[PDB]
């Protein structure tokens, strides 16, 4: 059912905003300029219905958990092989997590969207 | 007896059934992309037995009054912030009304969730 994606995790660093492609191009940038592939942490990405899991290649030990709850922008960057989402961490901390996948990031980003779409809602039927 | 809760109003459209999260999520879809976070509402809203009072946050006037017993759905979107509740507007015309709430909208939802059950209460009589 759950899903893993095997990824480069780029880390995550705060963010001004909670959506925006500018946004997350700024972060993935600030990333890019001082860091190369050899340098990023190669780990997969677990995508289930409540967490999104960075969790490691083989031993399988996290290194980050993310709820889909407060998960406010997610975008595939310039580069089609890097891909960002945004947290909301509470009132105004915004945390940017960013990725770099092959092929690319299309396969990745579409299983995140699933997860943001399929939420479980609170229902009640309230008539007589 | 209250509860009273700081939220944003997005404002009330007309939808085809009194149920549904169809109903619903379509409704908050409507609000949500054509209206930015500046011209939502800040409001006060006024939880009470018989009715649900949505008051702009310092002016206090009023943006909106829905009385408990029209109350026929409820629901969470599938943001946790939104909230939203379907009304009885008419013979056979239907009102669904829209929030934001901060830092999420369970507590708003409870006391809705609250009114409904004095009502079915009452009725039970």
């Amino acid at each position: 059912l759950v899903q893993k994606f095997q990824v480069y995790y780029l880390g995550n660093v705060p963010v001004a905003k909670p959506v925006g492609v500018d946004v997350i191009n700024g972060a993935l940038e600030s990333v890019l300029s001082s860091s190369s592939r050899e340098q990023w942490t190669p780990s997969h990405v677990s995508v289930a219905p409540a967490t999104l899991t960075i969790l490691h290649q083989q031993t399988e030990a996290v290194l980050g958990e993310c709820r889909v709850r407060f998960l406010s922008f997610l975008a595939v960057g310039r580069d089609v092989h890097t891909f960002a989402f945004i947290m909301a961490a509470g009132p105004a901390s915004f945390c940017c997590h960013m990725f770099w996948c092959e092929p690319n990031a299309a396969s990745l980003s579409e299983a995140v969207q699933a997860a943001c779409m399929l939420r479980y809602q609170k229902c009640l039927d309230a008539r007589s």
